């Protein structure tokens, strides 16, 4: 769909089969879900926000559903304050921003 | 314009007569400027991130040319990593995500 700004563009996803809340955030070159159990191999990694920085879990090519479109790739998983769905997973399901 | 998200979607703002380089970021509630030495009235404020939060000073009205187009609204101005465009101004200047 075409998603206008007046409220967050708050979209649901499926991630390790369960349902969460997640914000589309052109701002964030990685996609970060809170604390949660997830299926698959991670690494240890940092990474940094506007406030400085934080130890996540890095998951590689996850399969997610995002707004009802498919995507696989990188999921990063820690303390971050809002389910943030970045540029990594934005440019899966074909989002542009147009003005 | 059309931009896509290989890249940060980064533009150029014009604020307080000086250009600098902006995140149209749809995962902002409110645009955040690095500091720069903005006359007029304001509010303190604390805003929250990855990482933690970061003390920020709230003008309100100010005059910020975005890509070409003129805006006028909230914009709040501290040490912030990256200058970025929050939802208050991308509705202004009629950006919306789509796919
Ligand atoms: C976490 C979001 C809910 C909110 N943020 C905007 C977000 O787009 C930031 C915007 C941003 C961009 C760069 C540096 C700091 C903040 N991106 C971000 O944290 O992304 C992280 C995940 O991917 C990485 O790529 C960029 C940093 C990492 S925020 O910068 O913390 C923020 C919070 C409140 C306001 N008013 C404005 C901005």
């Amino acid at each position: 769909p075409q998603i206008t700004l007046w409220k967050r563009p708050l979209v649901t996803i499926r991630i390790g089969g369960q349902l969460k809340e997640a914000l589309l955030d052109t701002g964030a070159d990685d996609t970060v879900i809170e604390e949660m159990n997830l299926p698959g191999k991670w690494k240890p990694k940092m990474i940094g926000g506007i406030g400085g920085f934080i130890k996540v879990r890095q998951y590689d090519q996850i399969i997610i559903e995002i707004a009802g479109h498919k995507a696989i790739g990188t999921v990063l998983v820690g303390p971050t304050p809002v389910n943030i769905i970045g540029r990594n997973l934005l440019t899966q399901i074909g989002a542009t921003l147009n003005f």
